[PDB]
């Protein structure tokens, strides 16, 4: 029912590349539209672990999520095939300098895209700008490619007990690179310092221009206990009744 046949899609360009397959921008012939192609190398992993990814992608339909449009499965090397995002990811595209109105709406939509996740009962686990993406209109899209100590919460770096609430943590994280315009957090620190300051009650300042009340937000997300985190509901209503 997701299988596409491989002869509609032409690769064009690499886009990234790892130890379990690598990432293409090709072309899907009938549609007429840009997709991204990711790939099974083969030996890595099995076939069938690799298609679990697109398993959980089929139970997934929300506007801030990446969308799957199909798999190619009948040889190798086997596909997993998803819209592609024109102007790739937050990260990057925040690392080119736009209003905090315009940054507030990106921040909505990933918790829009989270909040959607937590209803369905699913985790993201490795949630940071690097995985989110940016296409026209300035929509925004959750997705996952794929230490990272920066973007953890102490729990998790501690107990291994990772939650919706430690990605609540890293959305904490995630938002602090939007208002900076894509600085690597906590400047200059080591991993293990970041571990021990934090631990220790430390939290990032507010960055240059950042409205207290978005700073603030921050800080409920960084709860050291977390069960006094906010959920992603509560974090969407938050960030859609700041005003100015
Ligand atoms: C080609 C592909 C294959 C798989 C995915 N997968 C996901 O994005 C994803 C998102 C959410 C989940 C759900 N979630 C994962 C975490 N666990 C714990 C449970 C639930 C799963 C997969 C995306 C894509 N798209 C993708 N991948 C890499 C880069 C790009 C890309 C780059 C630049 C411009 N446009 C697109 N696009």
């Amino acid at each position: 029912k997701w299988e596409i046949p491989r002869s509609e899609i032409t690769l064009e360009r690499k886009l990234g590349s790892g130890q379990f397959g690598e990432v293409y921008e090709g072309k899907w012939r009938n549609y007429n539209i840009e997709v991204a192609v990711k790939t099974l190398k083969e030996g890595t992993m099995s076939v069938e672990e690799f298609l679990q990814e697109a398993q959980i992608m089929k139970k997934l339909k929300h506007p801030n999520l990446v969308q799957l449009y199909g798999v190619c499965t009948k040889e190798p090397p086997i596909y997993i095939i998803t819209e592609y995002m024109s102007h790739g990811s937050l990260l990057d595209y925040l690392r080119d300098c736009v209003n905090a109105q315009a940054l507030l709406d990106m921040a909505a939509q990933v918790a829009s895209g989270m909040a959607y996740l937590e209803s369905q009962n699913f985790i993201h686990r490795d949630l940071a700008a690097r995985n989110c993406l940016v296409g026209e209109n300035n929509v925004v899209k959750v997705a996952d490619f794929g230490f990272p100590i920066k973007w953890t919460a102490p729990e998790a770096i501690s107990y291994n007990r990772f939650s919706i609430k430690s990605d609540v943590w890293a959305f904490g994280i995630l938002l602090w690179e939007i208002f900076t315009y894509g600085q690597v957090p906590y400047p200059g620190m080591s991993g293990s310092e970041v571990i021990e300051q934090v631990e220790r009650g430390y939290r990032m300042p507010r960055p240059q221009g950042c409205p207290e009340e978005i700073y603030e937000l921050m800080l409920q997300c960084w709860n050291k206990s977390p069960e006094e985190r906010p959920t992603f509901a509560e974090t969407l209503h938050a960030l859609e009744t700041m005003f100015l």
